[PDB]
Order: C-alpha cells, then structure tokens, then sequence
C-alpha cells in the first residue's frame, strides 16, 4: 500500500492475536507500544524522545504483524500514549518514503 | 526519491539561507528545528511527545526547501534534541509511505 500523510499513518497491528492501532513512524529508531504484559524475558530501559525519558521494558524477538506483513523484533513496553511502529520492524516489511 | 529506512531518513533543508539536516518524520504532526533566529513575529507554544513537553515558538508561513522540493508553512524552533520535519510539511512535498 501506499500511504498518504494527510492524516496520521495509524494502521491496524496484530500482535498475540490482538488487532491494535499503531502509528508508523519513520522518525523513531525503536517500537514501543503501550502498557501489556508479554510473556518472555525483559531488560529495563530508558528512551528519550521530544519532552524527556521514560522508563520502558525491553522485549526481543517479537512478532508483529503489520498491514498483515510480518515482522520480528525488538519491542519497548511501556506508558506510551501511542504505539508507535519504528524504524526497525518498518525496514522488515520494505518501507520506503517517496516523493 | 524512495528513501529506505535501514537507517535515520535525514536530509539536507535549507531555511532562512542556513543549511541544516533534519529528519523526515511520519509520526510527527509538526515540524520543529533546533534554536535559532528565523526572521518573523513568532507566538509562544507548547508541544509534547514522548517524555512529555517542551516549550517552543511558532513562526507562521515559513519557506523552508527540503532536498530542493519548497514548502511555505508553519515552523517551530525550540530545544528539540533534532530537527524534525513533520506531516505538515511532509505533506506539501508530496511525501508518502510505501510497501
Ligand atoms: C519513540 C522514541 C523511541 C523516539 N526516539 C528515538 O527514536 N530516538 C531518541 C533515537 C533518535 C535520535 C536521533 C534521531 C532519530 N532517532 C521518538 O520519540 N522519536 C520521535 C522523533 C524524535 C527523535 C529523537 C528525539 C526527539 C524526537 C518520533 O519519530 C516522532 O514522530 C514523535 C512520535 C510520538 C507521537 C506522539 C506521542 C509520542 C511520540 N512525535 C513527536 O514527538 C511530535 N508530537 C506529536 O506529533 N504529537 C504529540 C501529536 C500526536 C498525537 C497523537 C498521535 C500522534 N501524534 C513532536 C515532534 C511535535
């Protein structure tokens, strides 16, 4: 697909079987999605953004499931207000930006 | 052109006769640039992201050329970790998000 940018790139995830909303962001090196508790192994982290740092908890190696394109990763758990789709799982499913 | 996202989408931008280099963001609704003088009367704002809010100024229809494709719109400066370049110019350029 090709996405226009007059709204913001907000498109359906699957994650564990769960459809969410997530925004596709080119600016962000990393994904982080909103509070969930995973199964699997965590490292705490911090990452920084705009206003300041939060605190998150790093997952690896999940699969997510994008404009039903798959993708495995790197995920940062945390209270973001938004999920956010970084650069990492964009780069998987062969997004480019064009103009 | 069609930028891939193995790594940070930044380009070159040209405003107020300075060159910067700032980063083509999708998430983003607007666009903020590192402190500097631009020419204009500017209006004090708030904007937010991860980590919370910064306070910058808002200069209105400002020309700015990104990779020398030009926009006229509005641009924030304030004490932004780098410059971003938001939908609302991404937009006038004709940028879209492809797979
Ligand atoms: C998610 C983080 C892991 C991410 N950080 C990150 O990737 N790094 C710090 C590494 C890095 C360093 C240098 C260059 C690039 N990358 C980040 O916040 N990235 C920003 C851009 C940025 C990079 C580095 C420093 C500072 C900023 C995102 O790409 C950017 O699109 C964010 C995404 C976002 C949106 C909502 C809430 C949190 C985060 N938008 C913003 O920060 C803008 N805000 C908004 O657009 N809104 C709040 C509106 C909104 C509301 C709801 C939904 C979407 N948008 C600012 C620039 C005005």
């Amino acid at each position: 697909p090709q996405i226009t940018l007059w709204q913001r790139p907000l498109v359906t995830i699957k994650i564990g079987g769960q459809l969410k909303e997530a925004l596709l962001d080119t600016g962000a090196d990393d994904t982080v999605l909103e509070e969930m508790s995973l199964p699997g192994r965590w490292k705490p982290k911090m990452i920084g953004g705009i206003g300041g740092f939060i605190k998150v908890r790093q997952y690896d190696q999940i699969l997510i499931e994008i404009c039903g394109h798959k993708a495995i990763g790197t995920v940062l758990v945390g209270p973001t207000p938004v999920n956010i789709i970084g650069r990492n799982l964009l780069t998987q499913i062969g997004c480019t930006l064009n103009f």
